[PDB]
């Protein structure tokens, strides 16, 4: 809901915490 993720690095999707600014792999 507040995270959006996208295909990067080693690839693979990160999670981006718009509001937070959070933008890493992991559980959001």
């Amino acid at each position: 809901s507040m995270w959006t993720e996208h295909k990067s690095p080693d690839g693979r999707t990160y999670y981006y915490n718009t509001e937070t600014k959070q933008s890493t792999w992991e559980k959001p």
